């Protein structure tokens, strides 16, 4: 990955080692397998994808799944966010992917 999914993705990683993440080798191997798509950011409107499912995805493990989230699971969505709103992704791409997929757009960021 470049710069932008490096510290996203490397904060995956950072994240997956989350003590209250490896407990939830859901949470973890989702951040693991996902860190794995990030690698590939080459592929950013693949990343965007993953990313369209990022921001939300991270989040969307509550519905009848409720749990905690270790810091290091809320930053990384949120990062993800901040990267789209930051500048960081061409979210000019997500913005035509997005289109297609009518998905969500989390104002409710935890910080």
């Amino acid at each position: 990955m470049d710069i932008k999914s490096q510290t996203l993705y490397l904060n995956l990683s950072e994240a997956y080692k989350d003590p209250e993440v490896k407990a939830n080798e859901f949470l973890s191997k989702l951040v693991v397998q996902c860190a794995g798509k990030l690698t590939a950011s080459n592929s950013e409107n693949s990343y965007i994808e993953v990313i369209s499912l990022l921001s939300r995805g991270i989040s969307s493990y509550y519905l009848s799944h409720k749990r905690i989230i270790p810091s290091s699971m809320l930053t990384i969505y949120t990062q993800i966010q901040k990267d789209i709103k930051n500048g960081n992704i061409d979210t000019e791409k997500l913005r035509k992917y997005e289109i297609a997929k009518g998905l969500m757009s989390v104002p409710y960021i935890y910080f």
